[PDB]
């Protein structure tokens, strides 16, 4: 496997402040291909300047030829909170509507939707008036909508879309799922699906494939990030309503963080393992988790693999040149190609201030990690486009540069793979 071509685009100037608002690990998602177009969302500085931002949404054509990015500015909602939690997630439903949820740290939901199915019936003109106002509920569904952190979208197989988030706080919180029907345009509540017990679960993402929804998490006791413990897993065969552990044992609804039956790896507190890193269902149905810890004696990225024979394995990702991250360093992701043979570790390096793209193969039990490419000059939690990789064999990555405002840009890097 080799890179046929490498291209980059600067899509905006990052915002100024002591927190990272763009390129955050739990954006789900920031960069999405739907039909023939790719979409991206990020904050840019509003005319009021420092500590005033607007959400932007970019689009470009990617099939059958790649066209130029164009952007709209949502200049009716000013993001003002310098808190690295307050990121943006986007989702696109099978009616073509684009959904955005953003700007939360233990506050009520902030959500909006396109008026029409602009990703299906693609308008000529790309402007802000394609979006409805910001609302603080999900029409058709019910609360609680506060205190909300971590909106995550997952597109389902019938065009529907899940929206998942935590209600409560670090060290004491629960998570919920809501489902948007593409056929009716109404949301419905799936309710609480994981319940804390004077702690909170921190999921790594949502992964849906062929009618099954997968997630993994750690449990956090207190607002101190050293108090994470365990690596957990569950899946659902009904889009979030009911859940099973790794042994196909049905769980209680909601899943309790006290139920050890979802534990797949014992990781104590003070292991230097961070919440909300990376997960992946590959296209052959093997589940993968990216975490980190110091348990070997050195800080290293860790790959957890749920094998087909049922067994979990854990292997350090330690290819030559990769500096291992500590608790607070940027978080990575895992991506997969259409075949399921290739696993990509998209791993920010805290020494180099760059993002390494490493590849392992299913034939080698993913032990063969190798440096494939690098995105230089990043201070970001890199985020990729799942669909674009599956459909075209292009690994497309959204990144915040390193460096100082206003030199520090937002970019999309495309690695055309020789698949
Ligand atoms: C429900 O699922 C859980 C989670 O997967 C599962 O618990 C796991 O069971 C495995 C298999 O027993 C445990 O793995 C072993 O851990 C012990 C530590 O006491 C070691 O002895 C084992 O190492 C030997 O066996 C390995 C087999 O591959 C060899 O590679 C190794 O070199 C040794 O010979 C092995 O690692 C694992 O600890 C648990 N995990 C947890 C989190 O509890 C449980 O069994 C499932 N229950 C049912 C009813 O299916
Ligand atoms: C460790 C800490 O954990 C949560 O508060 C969020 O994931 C935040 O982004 C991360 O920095
Ligand atoms: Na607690």
């Amino acid at each position: 496997l080799t890179v046929k071509s490498t291209k980059q685009w600067t899509i905006g100037t990052d915002v100024q402040g002591s927190e990272r608002l763009n390129g955050v690990s739990y954006q789900e998602d920031a960069l999405i291909t739907y039909g023939d177009y790719q979409y991206v969302t990020f904050y840019e500085t509003a005319p009021a300047g420092y500590l005033n931002h607007f959400v932007k949404v970019g689009r470009r054509r990617v099939s059958p030829s790649v066209g130029d990015w164009e952007f709209l500015t949502l200049d009716d909602y000013t993001q003002k909170t310098m808190d690295g939690h307050n990121m943006i997630s986007m989702g696109i439903s099978g009616d073509g509507k684009i959904h955005l949820s953003f700007d939360h740290h233990d506050v009520p939901i902030n959500y909006r939707i396109s008026k029409n199915g602009i990703a299906k019936d693609v308008p000529s003109k790309w402007t802000s008036d394609l979006f409805d106002p910001v609302v603080h509920e999900l029409v058709g569904s019910q609360g609680p909508y506060s205190p909300l952190t971590y909106p995550r979208f997952e597109p389902l197989g019938n065009g529907d879309l899940l929206l998942e988030f935590r209600i409560g706080q670090s060290g004491s919180g629960d998570s919920y799922i809501h489902r948007y029907s593409a056929s009716t345009g109404k949301w419905q509540a799936y309710g609480m699906y994981i319940q804390g017990d004077d702690n909170n679960a921190y999921i790594n993402g949502l992964d849906y494939l062929d009618g099954k929804l997968y997630t993994s998490w750690t449990v956090r006791e207190t607002p101190n990030a050293d108090t994470n413990h365990g690596v957990y897993f569950a899946y659902s065969n009904d889009d979030g309503k009911t859940w099973f552990n790794t042994n196909d044992t049905k769980l209680t609804k909601p899943i309790s963080t006290s139920d050890d039956s979802t534990l797949i790896w014992d990781i104590p507190q003070n292991s230097r393992m961070v919440n909300q890193e990376g997960q992946l269902i590959d296209t052959k149905g093997r589940f993968h988790i990216l975490m980190r810890d110091l348990l070997s004696g050195e800080h290293q990225y860790q790959h957890y693999l749920r094998k087909a024979d049922g067994t979990w394995t854990k292997n350090a990702i330690n290819p030559a040149g990769l500096n291992g991250p500590d608790l607070y360093d940027p978080r990575g992701k895992l991506a997969g190609d259409a075949s399921g043979e290739y696993l990509f570790g998209i791993l920010p390096d805290p020494v180099k201030q760059s993002t390494g793209i490493y590849v392992a193969t299913a034939s080698k039990d993913f032990k063969d990690w190798k440096s494939l490419a690098e995105i230089p000059n990043t201070s970001t939690e890199p985020l990729f486009d799942k669909t674009r990789l599956h459909e075209s064999g292009i690994l497309s990555v959204f990144v915040r540069q390193a460096g100082g405002f206003p030199d520090r840009k937002l970019q999309v890097w495309d690695f055309e793979l020789d698949l």
